[PDB]
């Protein structure tokens, strides 16, 4: 995350550190907790990875500094991606991990809400957007949890910022015309968390976007909205 600050803890319970342990235990994505064994990310950020055997998901994490050898973890059993998936930046860049055991809720971990299809015209001002990201271009995974207030924009003002790509319905931007806060590499899969009447929604997945932060860039997320079928159908034994 560019130009944001240090979370309170259990500021965002449905925040997930999703860690690769190949070659060596690291973060590899963000991720949220959606229902009790539900877990959703990015799916590019399963590129390379063949088992779902490598994966650890960290749940009530503040600090990457708290994961230990001695730290419990969930283990993934599946890997669920959209089917018309193909590259972040071409959309449908979400991903599904169910969990090899349920995750039992408290103050420290606990589901964000889905959108609502009804909400499509609701208005979000307060949106942010949360991870272990890198702070600049060229930078590291982030110890601390960063999170970063940020406005949504219409997707004709985003288009209007990436005129060599196609920005879908299904895609949603946020961002300052004049940069300084943007999600990054790292935080991928993590949650755009917009709150709207005391409670708060899953709006957005960060996905990509033209470097970090950037003038007249704006930060491109998968529109979780246009996906709530999708996700019935897919987590419904």
């Amino acid at each position: 995350i560019v130009g944001g600050t240090a979370s309170v803890r259990g500021e965002w319970p449905w925040q997930v550190t999703l860690h690769t342990t190949s070659p060596t235990q690291r973060h590899l994505c963000g991720g949220s907790i959606i229902g009790n064994q539900w877990i959703l990310t990015a799916a590019h950020c399963f590129y390379g990875v063949e088992s779902p055997k490598i994966l650890r998901v960290y749940s009530g994490i503040l600090n990457q500094s708290e994961i230990a050898e001695d730290t419990s973890f969930f283990g993934v059993q599946e890997i669920i991606i959209h089917d018309q998936y193909k590259m972040a930046e071409s959309g449908y860049d979400i991903a599904l991990l169910k969990l090899e055991t349920t995750v039992n809720y408290t103050d420290s971990q606990r589901p964000i809400s889905l959108p609502s299809k009804g909400d499509r015209n609701v208005i979000y001002t307060d949106c942010w957007v949360t991870g272990w990201g890198y702070r600049k271009l060229r930078d590291k995974i982030q110890n601390t949890l960063q999170k970063a207030k940020i406005p949504l924009v219409t997707n004709e003002e985003c288009q209007k910022r990436y005129r060599g790509h196609k920005i879908t319905h299904k895609m949603i931007c946020a961002g300052y015309r004049e940069g300084g806060k943007d999600a990054c590499k790292g935080d991928s899969g993590g949650p755009l968390s917009c709150k709207h009447n005391e409670v708060w929604h899953l709006v957005g997945i960060t996905s990509w976007g033209e470097g970090c932060a950037q003038r007249e860039r704006p930060g491109v997320y998968t529109n979780v909205v246009e996906y709530v079928d999708w996700i019935l159908e897919k987590t419904q034994a």
